[PDB]
């Protein structure tokens, strides 16, 4: 066939029930994640080709960057709760990987302040049980799917994107192949 298990995707031996329709995992420490976000705009291009009625989920992971890695997972919970993902995603990536000015939780906090979230608002979120359970969700979803690497995308708790099996000659062609694969798996 044109799409084949083990080629553009793999199938989970142990499917996950009730899983988000389109579930994406990343880390602000993850180099290809930086590319996916800033150069390729993967999430964006997938959304553009998803049918609708389909919701898209993106979670941060703990297994990169030790202590700061966990702080970043809590900060992404804060971002999700306040709905400011699209204001902090780029400066977090650049702060961690480009300028390397993010070295502590306080530095993560500065990124939100500069994006215009108020201190009071951020610290209240940070400390909220609503964020606590939001951190729990991120961990549970990753734990559910045997996650040892990012970037990662899972469709319908059953399929996992396999970007290694797509052409990289051309970044535009890579993205469309990637998005079309998500669409295909979506309709499966």
């Amino acid at each position: 066939a044109q799409y084949e298990d083990g080629k553009q995707y793999t199938t989970l031996e142990k499917p996950v029930a009730g899983a988000p329709q389109v579930l994406e995992f990343f880390s602000f420490f993850c180099p290809h994640c930086y590319q996916f976000e800033e150069v390729l705009h993967i999430s964006d291009n997938v959304k553009k080709k998803l049918p609708e009625g389909v919701k898209m989920t993106k979670y941060h992971v703990n297994f990169m960057g030790g202590d700061l890695g966990k702080d970043l997972t809590q900060a992404w919970a804060v971002a999700m709760a306040l709905g400011v993902e699209d204001k902090v995603t780029v400066p977090l990536f650049e702060g961690v990987q480009k300028t390397q000015t993010i070295r502590s939780a306080s530095d993560i906090r500065d990124v939100f302040i500069n994006a215009g979230i108020k201190g009071e608002e951020y610290d209240a979120a940070w400390n909220s049980f609503v964020v606590k359970s939001l951190v729990a969700q991120q961990e549970k979803a990753a734990a559910d799917v045997q996650l040892r690497g990012v970037p990662a995308m899972f469709v319908n708790g059953k399929y996992q994107l396999n970007p290694q099996g797509m052409d990289t000659s051309n970044m535009d062609v890579f993205v469309q192949q990637y998005a079309d694969t998500v669409k295909y798996l979506s309709e499966k």
